[PDB]
């Protein structure tokens, strides 16, 4: 009946007018190829993120539990590349874009019943798991599943993870 | 290229309905006035469910099409009236929701499009697919590694391929 | 604070290889290829390549506007053009009030990356680098946002303007 | 067309854990409020410098018109401290942070085709005066007024305010 935090995605820029063609030189599993996309992608192996990286140096990142570990990642990347020479920003700013919190309402819910007597859900379990629920305030999408696991993305806080709890119980507390 | 799977329909068929009377006249309705203030009718065939309150307010899952929810509350509709009680004969039947479906072609690459496409959700240990949501229109996608793609919180068939040209969009450019 | 965008500056493709002297005659107003609109009003440079750059609209619908209806002129004349291109924000300025008027030696001084010299230009200079704009921040308390990609990075640029400038005074 | 450097900003470090309060009993002119603000502030009438001082022994300083007049003043600070008991490195290295470099064009440029046919560049009369052009190397602001004055800023050095000049002008002849 807890939040739990279990994926972030942040944006973040670590320099300006880098060369990706020397950033891929550098890094660990960089893919670049620039007639077929812009960006550089880099998948570290610890932690365990996927990274983003355009010329304009902004970069986006995805796979890290927190934003703490995506900030592991991209402070790692940063000292690879300061190291090899380049222009970066050292300490640099990192944007929530996406939270992926969960919870567990400790109870197997009717998804049908939920489906029929709670407006804008949807249900149809031969085309994808569990009831699809968009809230307004906060803007999220919450999946919630038969075992009683709920999923809620869309997020930009903890706080509005808890609210957003808040919102999902009270309504299914009727049914 | 979009297909309907199902709808969600909403209507009004009185105003003073004695649910009481409604769980006697119909089979299969489940009515429990202390736990929800609702009478729900789950018909087999079609595999559509009613949910009929005390205003007159009546809201529909299952059916695959709007047309065959009339057919389902027409049914009732007819089986209530015939009992006695003062029901709307044709109500309105108004589309609250849709699940539609659509085929990319190519078996997408969701780690790519969670890293480029801003919005999008993608945590493969939760949840099968890439979840998209959209504001103009106002839905939900739901994108697979198959390809297929689910089309979420539709208010028209119409809305449905805006929602689509704009997913093939964003994912080209 | 609130954020008002005063001007965009757009690019776009309307397709490729144009031949720019036979543009300036179906084009009324045509010294690549410069042509000025009056609704709204707005300048469009056109190279052989191309590209599209505007400037003048006060919002990205604007030139919208202005690129679709030269687009729809030379789709006429016999042109190959692409009829809803991309277009894409390069540039924009926007303004804000600080809502105090500030001491701007005592910024210039206080933080880093600024300039000031009023014997050369009035106001004081603020770079950031994320989002990578230029801040002119005038005595009055009014800020000039420039190099901005989007209204989120205004937005963003505001916020931590107003929060260096709260630390020194 | 020709660079002058109209005033530089420097850094330094004086010290390692400055007592404030005692710098702020000798040096004339001193603003220090620890509680609204962690830096002590020593403006000086001759020259018209000012000076930032930290704790940690972190010294900015604005207002010279070259690092050497900058290294001046610092010194002079510096002797005062010292004859004050307080503990101060006597022989520091002044960095150059910025300067504000200018030059005049030598023509009134049309600044509406400048921005116009110029990337990075914007103008709006009626909220500013003059034209600004951000550099990406060296990273510079340029503003560029109708006279055909023309200021840089963020510069590091007096090298890099020249081959700003001849972008700036190689850009200008272009239009």
């Amino acid at each position: 009946p807890e939040i739990k935090i279990v994926n972030v995605v942040v944006s973040t820029k670590i320099g300006d007018n880098i060369d990706l063609e020397e950033v891929a030189m550098i890094l660990e599993n960089a893919e670049y190829e620039p007639e077929q996309f812009p960006g550089l992608v880099c998948r570290l192996s610890v932690p365990k993120v996927a990274l983003l990286i355009f010329r304009s140096g902004k970069v986006n990142c995805t796979g890290a539990k927190s934003k703490e570990e995506a900030e592991i990642a991209i402070k790692k990347i940063i000292k690879e590349l300061k190291d090899a020479g380049i222009d970066v920003i050292e300490n640099p700013e990192i944007k929530i874009q996406n939270m992926v919190a969960t919870a567990d309402l400790g109870i197997e819910p009717n998804l049908d019943d939920i489906a029929l007597m709670v407006e804008g859900t949807e249900y149809e379990p031969e085309q994808f798991p569990g009831l699809v629920y968009r809230l307004d305030d906060p803007k999220v999408v919450v999946l919630i599943f038969g075992s009683g696991k709920v999923v809620i993305t869309g997020l930009k806080s903890e706080e509005d993870a808890k609210r957003a709890l808040k919102k999902i119980l009270d309504t299914i507390k009727e049914v």
